[PDB]
Formats: structure tokens, C-alpha cells, sequence
């Protein structure tokens, strides 16, 4: 009962994008994958017209894949991104994270959004109070503790050697000097230091690296000038203005 555009072709590239816009991630990431990648597969999420078939429920993967190669299924796509919004869906995202996991563990393409302000109570030198907030997990006022797991999985937060070594448990000591894949940070809109100073501490740079954060802070709110300002230089991270 929901409408859902798709088109892949050789299993290229995954891209799941419902309700998307330009703003500037996507006119960052156009350029992006545009000049280092090609004829990647285009679906995005579409409003109710009429009962067709069936409703989207984020399963074009496998309706394509056998809708297709319903002759044999041999592997799916390797790569995903998935783009949402910054109000929250830990049920599609479970459904769209699990299928990833799930159908190939060596990904190489893929894009976390909807980073809650939450992060995993650990311990770093980063500041005197990240460790406070960390264990805090509020940032402006978010009461959930049985929902630290729910979240980690679906809303997918931000803390990478969290998430990584909880859906790997081989994550390393040193995590510094690495390159290779594709990634990108979406949401963020709480806190944006929290993942330049534990994302530059390791001083890795994937080969498609991107960073879009909104910023809806107690204090990026009060300061529209740094929010707006944030988003410009954002947008023109990878490409500058004349």
C-alpha cells in the first residue's frame, strides 16, 4: 500500500533515498559519485497513489534481485546508502540496516543518517565533558535507556568503533591511517564536534568521505549565523564557489 521508485541495472550501486533532497549532501555527493562511480541503481521513496501490488516496507533489494534474477539468485549488491530525515524512523532503518548486514557483510558503499545526539557510554581524552554527555546521552534533553540498543542497530549513531565492533567485535586498538571504502555522516544535528574530534583523531579518510550535518543544538539554535554559516561551508566542502 506505498509507492517506491527503483532502477538497477548490473547490481552496480545500491542507493536508497525516501523523500530525499538537494540542500547540500546532495549536490556534494552528485559531483561525488558522479566522477567516481557510474550507472549506479536509482530508487527513492514515492507518496500513495493506488493499490498496486504491495507497500515498499524497504524491500526493493530482494524484490529486484528476484523480480530479476528470479531465474537464480546468486548475490545481491554490495554497496547501500540510505537516506532519511532528521525526524526518525528505527523501523524502516532496522529493516534497511538488517538486509544490509544480512546480505553481505564486506560493504563497501555505505551512508548512516538520522544520527541520533545519543552516543556509546565510553571514555576519551576529547574534552572534560565528553565523557559526561556520552554517559548522558541527552544533549538537550533524551530520556531512553532500553532503547540504546534499538537505536545503535536502526537509528545507527554515530559512534563508529561502537556500532563497528558491536556488528564485527574485531575492531582493533588502532583504528588510524585507513582508506579505502566509501562512507558518509549524515544528521548530526546535536552535536558536530563529537564526530570531528573522534573522526580526525584517527586521521582516516575514506576515498568518498562526506560530512552533512544541520545543527538544532540548546546553543545552535540561539546562533542562527553559525548554523546557516556551518551549512554553506558544508555544502562547499568538496567543491568551493568562485
Amino acid at each position: 500500500m506505498s509507492q517506491l521508485f527503483k532502477s538497477f541495472d548490473a547490481s552496480e550501486k545500491t542507493q536508497l533515498i525516501c523523500f530525499p533532497f538537494a540542500g547540500g549532501y546532495s549536490a556534494s555527493f552528485r559531483p561525488l559519485h558522479a566522477f567516481l562511480q557510474g550507472e549506479c541503481e536509482m530508487l527513492a521513496a514515492e507518496p500513495p497513489g493506488h493499490g498496486t501490488n504491495q507497500t515498499s516496507a524497504i524491500e526493493d533489494l530482494e524484490e529486484l534481485t528476484d523480480l530479476y534474477k528470479q531465474e537464480l539468485n546468486l548475490r545481491p549488491d554490495r554497496p547501500f546508502v540510505l537516506f532519511g530525515h532528521s525526524m526518525g524512523g528505527m523501523i524502516t532503518f532496522r529493516l534497511a540496516q538488517k538486509l544490509e548486514r544480512e546480505g553481505i557483510f564486506p560493504q563497501a558503499v555505505i551512508i548512516s543518517a538520522i544520527q541520533p545526539p545519543h552516543i556509546q557510554r565510553k571514555k576519551v581524552s576529547h574534552l572534560p565533558d565528553d565523557q559526561f554527555l556520552d554517559h548522558i546521552i541527552q544533549l538537550g534533553g533524551m530520556p531512553a535507556e532500553l532503547v540504546e540498543n534499538k537505536e545503535v542497530m536502526s537509528f545507527f549513531l554515530p559512534s563508529f568503533r561502537s556500532d563497528y565492533r558491536a556488528l564485527e567485535q574485531f575492531e582493533l586498538y588502532d583504528l588510524a591511517q585507513i582508506q579505502s571504502p566509501v562512507h558518509v555522516f549524515n544528521g548530526l544535528d546535536d552535536k558536530k564536534c563529537i564526530r570531528d574530534a573522534e573522526g580526525w583523531k584517527k586521521w582516516a579518510k575514506d576515498i568518498t568521505f562526506h560530512q552533512f550535518d544541520g545543527g538544532h543544538m540548546f546553543l545552535l539554535s540561539q546562533t542562527e549565523e553559525v548554523a546557516e554559516r556551518i551549512f554553506a561551508i558544508l555544502n562547499q566542502h568538496p567543491i568551493i564557489q568562485p
